[PDB]
């Protein structure tokens, strides 16, 4: 009987499209004819063990099109997961793909219900809901992790829906049937409470990670063991032994990510806390590339550009700021990233060959320990330390 | 066989104190004679539920004195418990209590084994160590709560001891025997280590009541529901629904308080989250005294000056920094504080009856919410959400 349409099929979006699609006719719409063509073959187009096997294994009631008058016809639901961000040259944050979405649904299907799953600045539905004159449009936060998106949506840790209703919950329903996870926590707000939610759950989870960057910054400046300090940290219940490994800085969350961005939207976001871990991810960059300058290295080789083990994203991955501060002293950088096609970045070469990427290299830096150097380990920079996120 | 010598009577000095003497000869030393007299009567001098009762019910081998030659006398252990803190006039942090301990014990038995229990900045323990010239000091953070004290030690979250030797277990073992709570998770380290565990734990918890106070200055800037919003964010596992209480701002925890004690001891402390709790709790003042002063109040009283139920501190507690902020715009204040002797505080008028407390205040504030003021409930300020801490 019920009909749900997912506008934009990254990560987000194919997590929620296979999760419904196990009991529900579901639609992925997608402006890239290629990607498409791929989930219309049961290829799923993004890594995501879960989405792949569950694409290719499991009986879904899904398909992707690049039509949206066919995508939207009698859908009920509308999830919205198109790309949204701070632009890096403007600052501003960019909801555009959100907003064309929503005037093409509007435009074509003005009855089906919208739920924005993209991140949105706080208050962007109460005032697109006026500005326009509809009422079809409801926040819900998503919070998985890039790689495990199926997966978070399987046992999620909590659902929240952007709105006091029961088209709401019929929603929330949806969600908690295709879940493998039982009882999940459900709560119903309105939905510029419901975009607050999303950006302080970011922003602390961004802070607990600059903080245990200080930390690390801290021991290692100061000569002492990060390990045992931070074991004996962890051990109060209050602060808790997860998410506290130390890496060349944070990328990421939909949070202003230097001053500039600050700047151009504080007053939309908590100003102290966001400065703080802005300024602590830019003095964590600075004490790692400074500490690696001080191995005096003749050729530093910079092992993987993505952030997490199988991401596709470059963008906000923290070894960029190392590279570009290395760089900036004149010393030769080349790089080993798989994924990317480019044979130079930033105009450093780019190496295809692992092998001779560790000959070439006197320092190798890292920002997770991996296999594969287990034979270089000596001239590995890396301050991972427990082998997770 | 063995005795434990407690310097300073404080709560941290007498939890120990009252630990260890469930099985070992404890003397505390102390330099008032009036608390000294008392102990020797079993009646604790400080509030606190354990420590009065175990004092006054359990067989306890312990003792207080004003005399150090007695009380250091064949000492195996000396535990150091003097005061400790940033002092607020010339912004350095303040170990003379703990200096003058030490030079007295090491002049009178240098065979006894010193444990500093009171919070010292990192790298005194390795400094004096050797400024000295003696081997026999070593660093174990204290993590308890004024008014738990004993609680804390009887079920403690952990214990660190800055040492790696057989007398370091041997301590170790002296409070693992008197707690409650079995298998305690017990972390040796170099005093070092030790002293930025306790550092650095402090730092996080300061950073979390900060971060809740962003979130809720945010959500009532904006209209928005507090509760629901810090709801949503800890059902997030990496978050937790715990320490999340709103309050006027956070006192304490031995951390530099503002800008100039932060720039005092830059470079002994974590540079930007330091300067981001203080800024935070800066701004979070302002925000409160902004919003009692739109209530346009014409007597504003301040219900209770110190922090938490119970508590003989009002040094670090922030309801003074609003009274400040509205005593800047030239609106009276009257205080009701019980403990307080005096009978105007920076020339407010301290009312010692409740009832014409509440008569005369047409804004009541208060940070947490108490039973006496449910009837004066319309009139009252305060952010308490949760109840607790
Ligand atoms: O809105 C989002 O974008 C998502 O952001 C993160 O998901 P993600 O960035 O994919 O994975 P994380 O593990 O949280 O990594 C976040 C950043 O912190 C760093 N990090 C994380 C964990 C850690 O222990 N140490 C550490 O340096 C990562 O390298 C990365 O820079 C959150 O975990 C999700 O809940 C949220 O929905
Ligand atoms: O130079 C930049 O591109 C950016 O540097 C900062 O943004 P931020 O995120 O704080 O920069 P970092 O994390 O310290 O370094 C990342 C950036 O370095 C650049 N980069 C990367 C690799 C490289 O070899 N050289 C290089 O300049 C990339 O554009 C990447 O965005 C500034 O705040 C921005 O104004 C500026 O756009
Ligand atoms: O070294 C110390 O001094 C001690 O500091 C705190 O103990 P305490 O200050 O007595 O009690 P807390 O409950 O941690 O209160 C800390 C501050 O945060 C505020 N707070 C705390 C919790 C909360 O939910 N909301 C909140 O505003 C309190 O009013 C106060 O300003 C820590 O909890 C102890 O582990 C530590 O040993
Ligand atoms: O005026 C001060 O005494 C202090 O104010 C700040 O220290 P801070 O902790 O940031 O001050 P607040 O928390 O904003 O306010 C607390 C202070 O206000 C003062 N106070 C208290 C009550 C009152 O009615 N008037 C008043 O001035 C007390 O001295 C108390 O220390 C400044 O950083 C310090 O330089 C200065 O010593």
């Amino acid at each position: 009987f019920m009909k749900i349409t997912i506008s934009g099929t990254g990560y987000v979006g194919l997590s929620n499209g296979v999760l419904i699609a196990q009991n529900h006719e579901v639609v992925a719409l997608d402006i890239v004819q290629a990607k498409v063509d791929m989930l219309n073959q049961k290829i799923s187009p993004i890594v995501d063990k879960e989405i792949q096997e569950y694409l290719a294994e499991k009986p879904l009631n899904f398909r992707a099109t690049t039509d949206k008058h066919d995508a939207y016809r009698n859908a009920d639901y509308v999830i919205i997961a198109t790309p949204t961000d701070y632009d890096p040259k403007t600052n501003y944050f960019n909801t555009s793909t959100v907003e064309a979405v929503i005037r093409d649904v509007t435009e074509i299907n003005p009855n089906a219900v919208m739920i924005i799953k993209s991140t949105i600045p706080v208050g962007f539905t109460r005032d697109i809901k006026e500005r326009l004159g509809i009422d079809n449009v409801i926040f819900s936060p998503e919070f998985l992790r890039e790689g495990r998106a199926l997966y978070d949506n399987l046992h999620p840790s909590r659902i929240v829906i952007g709105e006091r209703s029961a088209r709401a919950e019929r929603f929330a329903d949806l969600l908690k049937e295709g879940a493998i996870k039982q009882d999940i926590p459900t709560l119903f707000t309105d939905s510029t409470e419901a975009e607050a939610i999303k950006l302080f759950a970011n922003t602390y989870l961004a802070l607990r990670v600059a903080y245990f960057n200080e930390l690390d910054s801290y021991a290692e400046s100061q000569g002492l063991n990060s390990k045992q300090i931070i074991e004996g940290v962890c051990l109060d219940p209050r602060i808790g032994n997860h998410y506290n490994n130390p890496s060349f800085g944070y990328g990421g969350y939909c949070l202003p990510k230097d001053t500039k961005q600050l700047l151009a939207n504080y007053e939309s976001v908590p100003n102290n806390i966001i400065a703080a871990i802005v300024d602590a991810n830019r003095t964590r960059k600075d004490f790692i590339a400074d500490s690696i300058l001080a191995r005096k290295p003749k050729v530093v080789g910079v092992y993987r550009l993505i952030m997490k083990s199988g991401s596709d994203n470059f963008r906000a991955s923290s070894i960029q700021g190392i590279m570009k501060r290395i760089k900036a002293k004149g010393i030769p950088v080349i790089i080993y990233e798989p994924v990317m096609q480019e044979d130079e970045f930033f105009n450093s070469r780019v190496v295809r060959d692992l092998n001779a990427f560790k000959q070439e290299a006197d320092v190798i830096i890292s920002n997770r320990m991996a296999e594969e150097l287990a034979d270089v380990a000596d001239k590995v920079y890396t301050r991972d330390l427990f082998g997770n996120d």
